[PDB]
């Protein structure tokens, strides 16, 4: 059944609750972003209203073929009324089109649902600062002090310099980037840009990026693989077997592949710096795992919550075990006691 943490009390609303059939009493289904755990259930045969950002709406329409009459895109940073309830959609600093949602309940309660986010000090100067939030439904993906990672800017600086060096030493080297969803577009765009290339990809993936309102996007991407030295492949293909195979397909235009696997966290984060990353190598093929996160680090989460000072926190990730629930609740109390709310 639809879990309680997908339900917004005092409303007929659910958030990211598309795989439970008709939910008894739901008058509007919110979708925070276009990742498949969150949209799972949606199709052309859906006949309830879906509320979402303009970008999420383009993807529902063109990728999932949801009929245009059931898609209700809202603008960000604007007070809107939906079935009698004031709502605002805010940038979540996750993948493109991803949002957080502020609900103003008729009774005076204010609720913030983060969807998936990477907390940032910039959110402390959004509409959030203007009034008190009583309940917070929180992306807790990385709620444990081991989870540190570098800034997205630091990671991108790394990738740009790595690629530029390898290609300038060997102009017959190919750069490959792994992907299995929207998100983490900066990696392949920032590399392609230092190299004076467009990014080459499949037709389905080109379709997906054309949904995202990226400025001057036409200048940056293509389906013509052969004119391009930064290729996107499915993440499943980012390995020695899969890259050797792919290297063959280019017909001796390339003699070396350098590949990037954007990961979330991996346990080398506990010991190693970004400056000190190294690849796995078999022959003329090297693979880098780079920790580009679009979720909050522990410290970024902590800071957001201590700034917001909510009355109750409801986690939306890692909820399925008693051990994880218990651990999260402990850190929430630590934060509350340290910041005196
Ligand atoms: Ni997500």
């Amino acid at each position: 059944t639809c879990p309680f943490y997908k339900k917004i009390p005092g409303t007929g609303f659910t958030v990211d609750a598309f795989q439970y059939g008709v939910v008894e009493g739901c008058t509007a289904y919110f979708l925070t972003h276009f990742h498949s755990d969150h949209y799972a259930g949606l199709s052309k045969h859906f006949t309830f209203p879906v509320y979402c950002s303009e970008i999420t709406g383009n993807l529902l329409k063109n990728k999932l073929h949801v009929q245009e009459q059931y898609i209700h895109p809202l603008p960000l940073d604007t007070e809107c009324i939906v079935n009698g309830v004031k709502v605002v959609l805010l940038d979540a600093n996750h993948c493109p089109g991803a949002v957080m949602i502020l609900f103003y309940l008729p009774n005076g309660t204010v609720i913030l649902h983060t969807g998936d986010f990477r907390a940032d000090p910039s959110m402390e100067r959004s509409l959030l600062a203007d009034q008190k939030v009583h309940m917070l439904y929180l992306d807790t993906t990385y709620c444990s002090p081991e989870y540190t990672f570098p800034s997205q800017q630091e990671v991108i600086r790394f990738a740009i310099n790595t690629a530029f060096e390898a290609v300038t030493l060997n102009p017959h080297a190919l750069v490959v980037c792994g992907t299995y969803s929207i998100g983490k577009e900066k990696v392949f765009l920032a590399i392609a840009d230092v190299l004076g290339s467009k990014v080459g990809m499949s037709q389905e993936k080109y379709k997906t990026l054309q949904c995202l309102n990226i400025p001057e996007i036409n200048s940056l991407i293509t389906t013509d693989m052969c004119s391009s030295l930064v290729h996107l492949l499915p993440m499943m293909q980012i390995n020695f077997k899969g890259l050797q195979s792919h290297l063959k397909k280019c017909g001796g235009k390339y003699n070396q592949i350098l590949a990037f696997r954007p990961t979330g966290w991996t346990h080398s984060n506990k010991f190693t710096r970004i400056a000190d990353v190294i690849p796995q190598t078999k022959g003329n093929i090297s693979i880098y795992g780079i920790p580009y996160s679009e979720h909050s680090s522990y410290l970024e989460m902590k800071r957001f919550v201590q700034w917001l000072k909510p009355q109750k926190i409801i986690p939306t990730v890692n909820v399925g075990t008693w051990k994880s629930r218990s651990t999260m609740e402990k850190y929430f109390r630590e934060w509350k006691l340290e910041a005196g709310y």
